[PDB]
């Protein structure tokens, strides 16, 4: 309780800018039903064996993916709690959408079964697990550290896959997948932005050194996935350029938290 | 332990269609505070008596917890249930914003801007019922009081917000009953009564001793009856029998 966010009639609003972001969340409310998948199987069938493997897998990883309930309890400002309550909900809309997309492109139930049991095995899930239990759950962890981890989960992890799905939009393919990709990644941006806003109200925040360790570690994990394990070559993208994008994204985040760049990586993707 | 408390990778194909249908119903009743127009209430408020202002402000003060759903939501494993609870969390935030706006609209003077204690102190199944009780028994008499204001044609912002909020609590309370059905081990009829009947006592004391509905022209004996009626309706919903046998006295609460 040295911290304004942490210390124990919502109106009038004390924090207009926390509140403005809640209001932006509400403004952009949607449901998985809103998204039209009727024109997708034709485009899907035009994809090649390697591109279907890739798309079906990154979807499964999106689906495989509860720290927000913890922040909502911990943070004591009503304005913030409203934003986290909306975040809980919209995340559940994300899951529905991924389930819908899979069910639309993987029609046979046993194929879905093979697919998911594979994905539980894989490194990307274990590595992201180990990272969160290292930087969130450790309980030598601090609140400032968790805020930075929180921001990374939203803005570094899956950043490369949103980009991959945007690359397909460039080629006029799969309008339901790409349209839902836009809504979801927009939602993540806002969530990443909110975490960066909270970080600005901290009395005790972590060393630039420490902020780099959390962030650059996620970059390690995300780059490995999309270049080593499930390479973007599978859908005609360049690996080197993707590693660079992940770093541009991570540099942007460091600067949002008020620190200097580490990688100096420019954005390689016009379409982004 | 229990199906609702035990362990999914992908929502579809839906497993508990009845719980899912409730989530979809919640989604279909989405609203925000700004959709309720409070710009004709102050003139009405200024025409009220001293005792009507007293009553309305005080119930609005007690209207102004979903810590508990941030616990149910974490404990329940069935994805369809977790979806409903997510949406419930959102809607109670809409409710609080609504009640803050109302207070702010009528009690413009900052300086001006009990029952509380009895609620505070007051197995998964027990918590479900106590949870159902909060939605259903607590504040049911306050909902009826504002439906009385509507019958006299007063305070249209308050009364409309009340219709919306009442409807949500109905759904939220119904949902706690659907959860209760799915329990394999549930407390006996004896425990439910204790929880529901303690609830009724607290609510009855509140709207007839501390802050009598007589202040807005209502009959207390009848308000006591209606609270008992709501409690009865809950007991039967949870799969038990009535304890009070109370008829709903209010013709205006019949739609
Ligand atoms: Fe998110
Ligand atoms: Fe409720």
């Amino acid at each position: 309780n040295e911290e304004p966010l942490l210390r124990k009639v919502i109106f009038p609003i004390q924090y207009p800018d926390i509140w403005k972001m809640y209001k932006q969340a509400q403004a952009s409310f949607w449901t998985a039903e809103e998204v039209d998948l009727s024109k997708d199987l034709p485009h899907w069938n035009k994809l090649k064996a390697d591109e279907k493997y890739f798309i079906s897998h990154i979807l499964a990883f999106f689906a495989a993916s509860n720290l927000v309930e913890r922040f909502s309890q911990e943070v004591q400002v009503p304005e913030a709690r409203c934003f986290y309550g909306f975040q809980i909900l919209i995340e559940n809309v994300h899951s529905e959408m991924y389930s819908l997309l899979i069910d639309t492109y993987i029609r046979d139930p046993k194929k879905r079964e093979f697919l998911f049991n594979a994905i539980e095995t894989m490194p990307y899930v274990k590595k992201k697990a180990d990272w969160a239990l290292r930087w969130i759950a450790d309980r030598k962890s601090t609140f400032g550290e968790r805020v930075v981890a929180f921001a990374a989960v939203e803005g570094v992890f899956f950043s490369g896959s949103f980009a991959a799905i945007f690359w397909l939009k460039k080629r006029g393919l799969m309008p339901g997948l790409t349209f839902s990709n836009e809504l979801i990644s927009r939602d993540e941006g806002l969530h990443c932005d909110f975490a960066c806003l909270m970080f600005q109200y901290l009395v005790n925040k972590p060393s630039e050194e420490r902020v780099r360790e959390i962030i650059v570690d996620a970059v390690k994990i995300e780059q490995e996935f999309l270049t080593e394990a499930l390479p973007v070559g599978l859908i005609g993208m360049n690996c080197i350029l993707m590693k660079q994008y992940i770093e541009f994204v991570a540099d942007r985040l460091l600067v949002e938290l008020g620190f200097s760049k580490v990688f100096q990586a420019e954005n390689p993707f016009d379409f982004m």
